[PDB]
């Protein structure tokens, strides 16, 4: 078994690598979960309450807002670039 | 087994390499989940609450509301580039 | 078993390259599941709630709205490129 | 087993590179979670509350509003880059 | 086994090199989590209580607010650069 990545460079570049190599309630085993990985702005309210929540006579009232003046701006997300111009202007 | 990837260069590329090489309630077992990802504005509101949850006389009223002035400018997600002009003007 | 890609470059190439290569309630099992994997405004309300969720008399009253200006803009997604000229004027 | 990776170089690369090389209530056993991670306002209300919550009798009310004026500004992202221009200008 | 990274080098890179390597209520084991982890205004907001929380006759009322002016400018996050200009002006 052989991996040969980007043996000979003359030059500049502008690279993003990533290798994996193998050989061989909520339950995980044996697993890569998040290489490389980008989130913005992820919400999450319930989860994994438990084994007997609110088993007998519950009265639950569940409310959920989301507003507001939010803004986001990203010029280059994951995009490596050479010989180049990049900008932003407010 | 071989592999061989990008062995020779000469300039200035911009490059996005991932290899993956093998040999051989919710359960998951022996994966890979996320590579590259990207994920922007992403909502769960309940999930897996649990084993017996409301089991006998629930009065429940969900509400779930979504509103708001958001916004998401973005000038290259995922996309190398080379030699080039990037730009984002307000 | 050989695999050669991109053995020789000369110039500025712009590339996105993923190689895999293989030899041999809810469940999963031995699996890839995101790779170069791109979400906007993903939403789930229930999921997975639990084995026996409102097994007698439940009165539920289950309501989801979701509304307000939102705005996305981009401008190459998963588009490498080389010797242009990407822009975004508001 | 052999992996090269970027075995010569001659110039300024701006690289990123990560190797992985193997041989062989909520759980987790035997796995890689978060290489070269990003997260941008993450939220997260209730989690793993207990085996048994609220079991009898229990008014509960609950109510989230996530709002106000917020703002994100990011030039480069998981983005090497080589000979260019990377600004923000408000 | 043997694993060769950025043998040689004649110049000014800018790298970020990560190798692993590898022979062979909530519970963890045999893991490695962050490595490279950038986070960023992240909540939490309950997280796991207790074994028996509010077993009998509670009342409760839970509010959650997130307002307010906030502001995060980033010029360059995990993206390594040569022989280029990188400013943020104000």
């Amino acid at each position: 078994l052989m991996v040969k990545v980007l043996d000979a460079v003359r030059g500049s570049p502008a690279i993003n690598v990533a290798v994996h190599v193998f050989r061989k309630l909520t339950a995980e085993e044996e697993f890569v979960e998040g290489i490389y990985k980008v989130e913005i702005d992820t919400k999450s309210y319930w989860k994994a309450l438990g084994i007997s929540p609110f088993h007998e006579h519950a009265e639950v009232v569940f409310t959920a807002n989301d507003s507001g003046p939010r803004r986001y701006t990203i010029a280059a997300l994951l995009s490596p670039y050479s010989y180049s111009t990049t900008a932003v202007v407010t």
